[PDB]
């Protein structure tokens, strides 16, 4: 259960009010997205 667009855990991007993050909130990197990432 993880946010798929702040990064935040304990909610879902359905959910989630706030909008997308910059890059990889999941692993950091700036010029890829979470989505983008392998990981
Ligand atoms: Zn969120
Ligand atoms: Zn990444």
């Amino acid at each position: 259960l993880t946010c798929f667009n702040c990064g935040k855990p304990g909610h879902t991007a359905r959910m989630c009010r706030q909008p997308r993050q910059e890059g990889c909130w999941n692993c950091g990197s700036k010029e890829h997205r979470f989505a983008q990432c392998p990981k």
